[PDB]
């Protein structure tokens, strides 16, 4: 056991608080300062830490604890039978990734980076490519071991006694406490690979169309990469990547004697740069095209899932130092509205290269769950002069249009728009008054949104 005076910020490296850090692999020594926190006064309490990939402000806390759960990583169980994992909350997706494939079982939802503890998935209740067929990581939480403010070790489950708080957990961002142990129901697989679906879309309509047309049912992991730079009707182009994943009939033969293996970059090879006198013509529209159109491609968890691992060094100069990440989902029916708020991006003066476009599906039962069914969008904007500003009027839009900001993705957004936002915060925050009375839970972020 250590304890630290340590400058924290998220992954954006912005808005930096000095707090306690605690590190420990003793599950006893957690409870124990807790349990202090608690007894002597109020304070300015304690908030959990995973690996620190949220780009907010949500796991820190200026002035208290910072209890960080990277060393509580043991996996205690897989079943192939029950499908169920037992886990430490400081396990990671890539560790518990690779420690299930042996057994044919599949993380069941999978964000754009696998360096995310089990805590921080529930926490922040991820989301990913299969959000429309799976819902979100907590659908997926079986049971969890809540440590909260009397010092008590709650078993929670998502129905029966306690119900209430367990789905305030997920997606409670580290404020009913801290997860020290979950067990996920995990998706059988018989392979590490997937089959996969290219379509490259010339307009924004077109990419709506593509995702309205009903061909989004017959894949369960779906996502593209979207222009938000170029003006109409080059706007909102999409390079689309859909699929599912292969059984084993469906590998060629010099795969199928190891299906469930987990398998010189290109500013190595092929650079510096990409660009030729064709990239930005005509031929090169013809290239760029033909080589995202595909069908029943098999591709590894590295080439589906990461495809901006390929590109190395590169992906510095497009984020996080001097970068602002911002993502908001639309409800599905307000088509124009989405449309509209795109056209207001390209317009801006504020150019974002790397845009994540993803059809969401219905929505969980936890009171501050980002996704609801609709138009999903991340986008990665230059800190640049009138930025600050602009988002603000982007808030108010997405605000506007019964849609919401991550929390994940956010450290700039006002508490009054947070709350118009999720209009089930009342709700919540009467459940974390009940387990919390004394405000032992807090971060920089409960202070800002004033969920505290
Ligand atoms: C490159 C990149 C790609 C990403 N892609 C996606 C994506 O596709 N989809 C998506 O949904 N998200 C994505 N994220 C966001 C990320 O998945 C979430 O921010 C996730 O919560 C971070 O996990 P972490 O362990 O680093 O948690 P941290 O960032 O350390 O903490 C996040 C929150 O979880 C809470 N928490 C952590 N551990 C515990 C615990 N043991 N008990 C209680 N609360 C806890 C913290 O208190 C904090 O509120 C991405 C982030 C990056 C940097
Ligand atoms: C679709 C896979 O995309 C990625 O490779 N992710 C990235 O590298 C990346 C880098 C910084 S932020 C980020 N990706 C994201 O924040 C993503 N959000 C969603 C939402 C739904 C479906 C897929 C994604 S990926």
């Amino acid at each position: 056991a250590t304890t630290t005076a340590t400058r924290l910020t998220g992954w954006g490296r912005t808005a930096p608080s000095v707090a306690n850090v605690l590190r420990t692999p003793d599950a006893e020594m957690i409870v124990k300062a807790v349990a202090r926190v608690a007894e002597s006064g109020g304070g300015r309490g304690a908030i959990a830490r995973g690996l620190g990939r949220s780009y907010g402000d949500n796991a820190q806390n200026g002035g208290g604890l910072v209890i960080d759960m990277t060393p509580l990583n043991t996996i205690h169980s897989i079943d192939a039978d029950t499908k169920l994992v037992d886990i430490d909350a400081g396990v990671n997706l890539d560790q518990l990734m690779k420690a299930a494939l042996p057994f044919g079982l599949w993380v069941p939802v999978l964000p754009g980076t696998r360096q995310v503890t089990v805590g921080g998935a529930i926490a922040c209740d991820i989301h990913g490519k299969n959000h429309h067929s799976a819902g979100s990581f907590g659908n997926h939480v079986r049971s969890m071991d809540l440590l909260t403010a009397d010092g008590e070790i709650r078993h929670l489950t998502p129905t029966g006694e306690d119900a209430e708080l367990f789905w305030a957990t997920v997606g409670g961002n580290g404020l009913t406490g801290i997860i020290m142990r979950a067990t996920i129901e995990m998706t059988p697989t018989s392979t590490a690979y997937f089959i996969a679906d290219g379509d490259v879309t010339a307009s924004l309509d077109e990419t709506i169309a593509l995702h309205s047309d009903g061909s989004e049912a017959r894949y369960t992991y779906s996502s593209a990469w979207f222009d938000a730079i170029s003006a109409p009707p080059k706007l909102g182009r999409a390079a689309v990547s859909r699929g599912r994943l292969a059984t084993v009939e469906q590998l060629p033969a010099k795969l199928r004697s190891e299906p469930l293996k987990f398998d010189l970059t290109l500013p190595d090879v092929f650079p510096n740069g990409l660009a030729n006198k064709y990239t930005f013509g005509p031929i090169g529209e013809l290239w760029y095209r033909k080589s995202g159109t595909y069908r029943g491609k098999v591709q590894n968890l590295t080439q589906f899932c990461h495809p901006l691992d390929m590109f190395g060094e590169w992906n510095r100069a497009y984020g996080p130092a001097g970068f602002l990440q911002y993502q908001f989902v639309i409800p599905t029916e307000a088509v124009d509205e989405f449309k509209k708020i795109i056209g207001v991006i390209q317009a801006s003066g504020h150019y974002s290269f790397l845009n994540v476009f993803k059809l969401f599906g219905p929505r969980n039962q936890a009171p501050l769950s980002f996704p609801i069914p609709g138009w999903n969008i991340c986008v990665d904007f230059p800190i640049k002069d009138g930025l600050g500003k602009f988002v603000s009027e982007l808030d108010r839009r997405v605000l506007e249009f019964g849609g919401r900001l991550y929390t994940a993705k956010d450290s700039r957004t006002t508490a009054e728009t947070f709350h118009a936002m999720y209009p089930r915060v009342d709700e919540w925050i009467s459940v974390r008054r009940k387990v919390d009375p004394l405000r032992v839970f807090a971060s920089d972020m409960a202070r800002r949104l004033e969920l505290l």
